[PDB]
């Protein structure tokens, strides 16, 4: 006698299509969180006071009582308990109405109840840490990569156990420092570094940061970086001045001290390292020290009173021929009486 609503016509006949009700439930979240469970369409029967009791006649699986409870006049649905997926994926209960003034024509209808995955498990980085390289005479857009070879790119591989193995799981990377600098691609299970702006290793030789995935609920532990920069062969031994006019003296003898030259090269290691040469006009009467660049007087050699003297120095960084820089320093030596 009472019939649930709503009566969704059958058409060509007289009759109400039979209901099954829908719920849905957030697994592992609790009954406070949850409750009321929202029911489509909501519960409801008719012939204030519709004098009918609602209960849940029976369901599958078995375990029903122990999760949900229903409120006798008011077709209220509650969570009792949370709820496991791994144990439990739905259930399927038949709801009664019943009329309370003694003469009960019970009817019936479904209440479907699926439990829901959940975005729920934070995203995780497959390894503790990264170490990546990158030449200071790259261009914008260069990949960084995982070896000081710089054969192959630095992958970064950003997972999350909501997401099927095989599938981009879309997430979000947070870089917390030099945004300016490197930039992170935007999708794929495997993720890169690139360069947003040339770097020079005399600037700064190291960059030390951390990156964040983000899945749209949760952070993983931030993940950290340090990138290598490599020094290319980009700075030319420098003297301070580009002649020196200097003058030495008739008693002066043998192996003393006439000039020390000076070169600066601030790349690293044999690219800095400065060889300095005299190309010519010494004249047998001055010798330069390879390593030093100091300049004395040459074995078994007097000066003589009027002797001018113009020695071309040469400055050279010890890279490689190819990329080998050198400049000249003119030195100008006078004789003078004391
Ligand atoms: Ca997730
Ligand atoms: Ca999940
Ligand atoms: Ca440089
Ligand atoms: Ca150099
Ligand atoms: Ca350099």
């Amino acid at each position: 006698s009472p019939m649930f609503l709503p009566c969704v016509l059958v058409p060509n006949t007289r009759d109400c299509r039979p209901l099954t009700y829908q719920a849905a439930i957030p697994e592992l979240r609790t009954p406070e969180e949850l409750n009321p469970i929202i029911v489509t369409p909501p519960i409801q029967a008719i012939d204030d006071r519709p004098g009918i009791l609602y209960s849940i006649l029976v369901g599958t699986p078995e375990d029903y009582p122990r999760f949900f409870h229903m409120h006798p006049r008011t077709a209220e649905l509650s969570l009792l308990e949370p709820v496991n997926r791994d144990f439990h994926q739905k259930f399927d209960l038949v709801i009664k109405a019943e009329q309370d003034n003694g003469h009960p024509l019970p009817a019936f209808a479904g209440l479907h109840i699926e439990i829901l995955d959940e975005n729920n498990q934070s995203p995780y980085f497959t390894m503790p840490s990264y170490q990546g390289y990158i030449l200071e005479s790259a261009p914008v857009g260069a990949t960084i990569s995982d070896s000081l070879n710089l054969t192959s790119p630095l992958r970064i591989v950003a997972l999350d156990k909501d997401i099927e193995a095989t599938k981009d799981p879309e997430l979000h990377l947070f870089l917390n420092d030099y945004t300016s600098v490197f930039t992170v691609t935007q999708t794929g299970i495997t993720r890169y570094l690139t360069l947003l702006q040339p770097v020079d290793r005399e600037e700064q030789q190291t960059y030390t940061f951390s990156i964040t995935a983000f899945d749209g609920v949760q952070e993983s532990e931030p993940v950290i970086v340090n990138i290598q920069v490599m020094d290319a062969n980009d700075n030319t031994p420098t003297f301070p001045e580009i002649s020196y006019d200097v003058y030495v003296y008739t008693d002066m003898r043998p192996g003393d001290s006439v000039i020390q030259l000076t070169a600066v090269d601030a790349d690293e290691g044999s690219n800095g390292e400065i060889t300095y040469e005299i190309l010519v006009g010494a004249q047998g009467d001055f010798i330069i020290n390879k390593t030093t660049g100091l300049i004395t007087i040459a074995p078994g050699v007097e000066m003589i009173v009027g002797r001018t003297y113009a020695l071309t120095v040469q400055a050279a960084d010890n890279a490689p021929p190819a990329e080998r820089r050198n400049s000249i320093c003119t030195v100008y030596i006078e004789v003078l009486p004391p």
